[PDB]
């Protein structure tokens, strides 16, 4: 047990996927997952682990903003022994050709935090993924047809940025999507000597201003679950 | 209803106090107001409108780091109307004669967060809390018998900071107590013309590694609410 | 003596108000103080030290911008024993709603300055007053009728700037008044471990750039000195 | 022709390797290309483009530092329709279990630069390769029997850095080998939407001041050119 | 006349020589000059016109620090009409080759003050001296029978510096002292196009914590002042 | 010798001029110099000894932006005994009344650059040259009948810079050329205690792009070569 979670050591498995709303998490559990028990619930931030195809997997929210999920990264980590971590969520859109519903593999995440600079000396830190993970992710997503646009990602610090230019300057640049946590589960993994990875799905586009249909969005957050725990078991073998 | 909130116009007061934890948001509503109704928990974020002496009075949780708490905040205030906005919760002392159990009322907030700098062009914006709030606060703590401490907090980023020599600095220049969003919350009142406050107790002494107690933890956290509820009906006068 | 105050440790009040100019800190040791002797003019900074109903007291001036006062209030905290120190100005006003002749306090300061970011490791502190000091001078101005306005000065580091958009931002940003050593004066007295206070009175507005006359200058400036010396006497009680 | 390569539009192939020495570029040509020709000389930095396996592939060395990197890849980008760069170097370690011969492939490249920050309104950019470029040179190194190093390089402005602290910081976030250009040419690939990778061999240890010797260097550095030459053809795969 | 000059347009000559004490000014009017008239005294800042020669020269104090001296400068500038800028001081050494009593004339000015940057769109701009200024000064002292020493000064925003650390890496770049003004002064007179220079002479050592005796500071202070005037009238020529 | 230069001590006079492209430092040794023989040529940085008028000199190659002639400048200083560099090349001018062909003599160097900032703890160093080298320069240009302009230029990072803005910054703040390595020239000059040189002429407006015949290039690329070479042998009287 650690100041945020309320297990033990062994309550956890070694990949846990974190997802913002931990009410996401149990129903990730309750879906997915096969004898799934609750292994944490201290501030709400429900946590399960269970099985997935003979595979024991954890799930657990990390709350919004890097402040969030770093705290809960680390401590997995340090405490738990939790060797890869793959964060599964929503992007908002800038790139007009970039349409919702599209997969997107965080490869990298820019930011707007300072978070990366206290740890770096001020110089720029480059917020990455592990390589096999992104592949594995990848591989494990054209296996269900989906085409998946690995690139960068933005981590926001404010969702609500008075900085209304710079979604033109995260245009020119290419940046898939727009978050708020990606970065700060980079840097922590790079600190703590971990594999990190974030997988999101293109929920609403800041231009061609539209969300994605209920129905139509709980089916394309299923296909980014599965496209995870696949990626997982493609990539202990 | 908003993205983060899901409650209508009406359903907030115009006071809202804001523990971290959803549980203790909870832990007000059915111990200290009356006739508590839940009128929030999409993320599990719980939120609730009651009664206290009559007065209408909010509780709802703000979550960890400044990212977290400014998302609630902003929409609390732009979307239904909360005029005042006081943060319960505690903090850790870096000054020798700071001891625990101590009520630190933070009248100005340090921060390593880089919100403040995108918001003011860069330049040095002094994160200060409404000083009828905090005059209210001491009001009512003296009443109450509790000494309280105005002053300066530290709103940290990272809870686990690889600045360790950072406290050494705070210490240096007396700030009382180290914490994470009060900075935030100080920000988003003056962008969108609100009123903030947060108070704090100590919990942990950096130096010193002292710790409070499950018991003593109750029991101030009592006479912290006991002091922010009272402040607001201070401040109807 | 120091090299900036040609004086010795007795020669100086424990509390000392400072103006801007030194020619208006010999008109208030003539003007208020009882039995004021001059005690320093090195560089033609006039200091005086004098009685205000039987309380010691001093007056000096403090040059114009950060680095002129944090050099006197340095020495007159560590070799004058100097425990409060309460600059007296005036300011522009940037805000519509704030009108000339209004006497604003300044709980907090932000700055165009680095000063402070030398001291706290690149990172924002909260330039504030002294808590209690500042209700003082609120008590102290609604005994003479007057309500004054606590919240964020800006000091400034160039009277002319290159950037005028900078007043839009501080007007979103609610800073009461623009001036140029609150900033300077509070970090000081927080390095050295002394209180401080900046009272402010709208001698013009920015944007409506409209000047107090002369004689309206006149009237003001007595009246925030009085604010200035009665608050210190509410302080002794 | 440019302002620094006088060749016509058409001479570059599509692709287009980059040594930092001009020398190593015509080694290339005259000993890995057929039928190669010299398409460029200007300032003695020599461009070459001939065949390989039928397919047509140029080389040109690119200069030591990014401003000179980066003039380089935007002409060939805008003006000689180049659709993928590949920067082939050496790199100096900082982590002990990383060996000299060893082959780094820049997935993200950090920096000492202020070039991305210029281009980022002062925020993160993380520059990165392209994923398919990077997947391919994997591939291709593992075909050859080489065990590629995949994540993250460093871009120093200054070879001889007054800073030696800094070495400890990369060490501790696992940054695999320091140069002089890839975050340069992966800033560049991103404004001008062109694809983009630096292949590296380790020639020398930072900590145990190891360097590699002559017969070390060359059969490595051809190594590395197949690795190059033959991921280009699994790409048009 | 302008808010901190009561002066009137041609009340002072084309060039001015600026002290920092204002009675220092009084000294030089009343020594070196003839027919010298006191043109100016408001904040007690004395500012005296005379002739020396039959050249036409003005004198007055700038005050302490970067803003002070840069609102008396622009002002000369832009309503006055003063073509030339000539500041007289003293300065701390910390080269152990550079001796007390020593002519030092700032070529260039570093810096701690964000003026700079806020002017330059945060990037370097190399507070410089006009080289006509620099070598007359150079040659008036020549024939005077002194060898000045040409090169950069530090405008230090803070006299009582947090960090004695900043002192070693100024000795390690050769900077020939260490004052107050001269980065501010050279800022305004490129942003206004004006000519300015700065002479100082070396007062103190900061190593060896030795400080020069009135007797040599006086004689030394007189040669110098004499620099700067023979200097004004080979610029004539 | 060194990793970038085979050549060996003695190699090299204490002089050494050098323009950016080697194709130049072989011209200039080929016209101006007698039994010039090469000296190194490891990257195609062409170097070269001769004499000149009696007087041994170098020339040699630096490459383009700071980052190389970095490299160059601090081996010939540590580690072949160079006294003082002068390097020669052309920049853009902005200022309208800055013609073509005019000689411009890098008094001080803004940047864009952050080299300066590693050394100098994230403060503003002055980048200047050697006065000594300055004022022979004007002299020898003097006497060739050339009134050479002495003042500011801007060593950009990005020769294709994306912020077209900098350029009327520059214009205000009377900046005489753009081009890409004084800044960084001189800061190695004050690293490794040696002098150095930047002169440069006039080969278009960034502005009104006015280009010059190659032919009227060649001939003023003369000028500037003699006017360098006439103050070296001025500097050894």
């Amino acid at each position: 047990a650690t100041p945020h979670i309320n297990a033990e050591m062994g309550d956890f498995a070694d990949v846990v996927l974190m997802p913002g709303d931990p009410l996401r998490a149990k129903y990730i559990a309750e879906t997915f997952l096969e004898d799934a028990r609750e292994v944490n619930n201290v501030r709400g931030m429900l946590g399960f682990t269970g099985t997935y195809k003979g595979r024991k997997i954890s799930v657990m929210g990390h709350g919004m903003g890097i402040p969030s999920c770093s705290i809960y990264t680390k401590e997995l980590i340090t405490d738990f022994g939790v060797k890869k971590i793959i964060r599964v969520g929503s992007c908002g859109a800038v790139l007009p050709h970039v349409k919702l519903r599209d997969v997107v593999i965080g490869m990298g995440a820019c930011t707007d935090s300072k978070v990366n600079r206290i740890r770096f000396k001020d110089h720029d830190f480059a917020a990455i993924a592990d390589f096999d993970m992104v592949r594995n992710a990848v591989d494990a997503a054209k296996a269900l047809g989906i085409d998946a646009r690995v690139g960068n990602l933005f981590s926001a610090d404010l969702f609500y940025s008075p900085d209304g230019e710079m979604f033109d300057v995260m245009e020119k640049y290419g940046i898939l999507g727009v978050e708020m946590e990606a970065a700060g589960i980079y840097g922590v993994a790079a600190e703590f000597g971990a594999k990190a990875l974030t997988i999101c799905t293109v929920s609403d586009h800041i231009r061609t201003h539209e969300q994605t249909t209920a129905a139509e969005r709980q089916t394309t957050f299923n296909d980014m679950i599965k496209i995870a725990l696949e990626s997982v078991l493609l990539g202990d073998k």
